[PDB]
């Protein structure tokens, strides 16, 4: 995130931090006990996810947090990386997240009524310039959420079940924020999915939470 | 490619369009009469090379110039579409490319010496605005090759078989332009990958042509 803040220990209990072999690689959210949601680029190439750890619990990269482990990863089936389209994924946890106050799940929207041009919030340990380091310390931003008639004209290809984001240069995701969660109201409303690489005034696109309910529940843990 | 200027015809006869149910999806290059060099990212999600057509000869989308039927594509096997590395595939050819003045192959390089702070050529019918439409006539600029070490300062994860370009805000490549040459010397030192969404101000980043000859040599069609 670019034009954040460091934020409050415990204030997002629902972030999460996908690792692989112990390197931060995108955020994510926790649903319920067995289930984090994420966006498929994050581990659609992934061939070997015994290597990918779920953290959680904890505001910091140097630290390791409460730490689970992945049984599989299903990924939309009409995801597509070219067209950026359907960038959405589940990570089933082997065993139950143990959930306290630094740990907690978050809702998902149901409803996107009068989102736009209204605040949102996003956090990720993505960078804080482009072709900049991690930060350690997980970031915080409020940011605006973009009319849809204005994204379709701004952005490439944006369809229906995308949701976007607009403040200023100078703010907005980056590279580590990918999968993480946008939101507001209480609801999550989007998952980062992609941009102009890093505040330079374009909107940030998310995938939008609400297209894709359905599907999310018909593939939970059983 | 946003702040170019339309193309003379016949000017770039090693300009392929590779086009999927007719419409133009990436740039490509003829390498000889039975393979054409292009990003891995422009066909790797791709199922169906039935619906996949190489156009060539022609300096418009809404021309057919002459058409050629793809037997395969090779995907280099390091690909990596979250780290954006190893960004190169060839597309072979059913039947042999008839070379005439429109439509002639383009060396590679072999050699990236001196090529920094000069000048190269990029080519392609991108969009000429983040969330434009494509032009019909291909589109030509010239560009600076961007010192590697200060790319490396100023992109996400660049690596010795990437190569950059950036000259200003308002000049650069586009959605579409992919897979597209980047040529100096009469040869090809790029293959158009990734950047930050059309001309902002930051560096487009390339596959390095050079890093992968053998590579290249090594699946050229029998």
């Amino acid at each position: 995130i670019v034009g954040g803040k460091d934020a409050p220990v415990g204030k997002y209990p629902y972030q999460v931090s996908l690792r692989l072999s112990g390197s931060h690689r995108c955020g994510a959210s926790i649903l319920d006990n067995n289930n984090v949601l994420t966006a498929a680029h994050c581990v659609d190439g992934l061939s070997n996810l015994n290597r990918l750890k779920v953290h959680v619990g904890t505001n910091y990269l140097s630290e390791s947090g409460d730490v689970y482990d992945v049984e599989d990863a299903v990924v939309n089936k009409n995801y597509d990386d070219f067209l950026l389209r359907n960038d959405v994924a589940l990570v089933h946890l082997t065993n139950p997240i143990k959930f306290n106050d630094l740990v907690q799940p978050i809702k998902l929207s149901t409803n996107d009524e009068d989102l736009e041009s209204n605040p949102c919030t996003l956090t990720g340990w993505g960078s804080t310039r482009l072709g900049g380091n991690t930060p350690n310390a997980l970031q915080e931003i409020e940011l605006i959420v973009h009319p849809q008639k204005q994204c379709e004209r701004d952005q490439w290809r944006v369809i229906d079940s995308h949701i976007c984001t607009l403040t200023k240069r100078g703010e907005g995701a980056c590279h580590g924020d990918s999968g993480g969660p946008l939101v507001a109201n209480g609801a999550q409303i989007g998952i980062v999915s992609f941009g102009s690489p890093c505040a330079l005034g374009e909107p940030d696109v998310y995938t939008r939470v609400s297209s894709f309910v359905s599907w999310i529940n018909a593939n939970l843990k059983k």
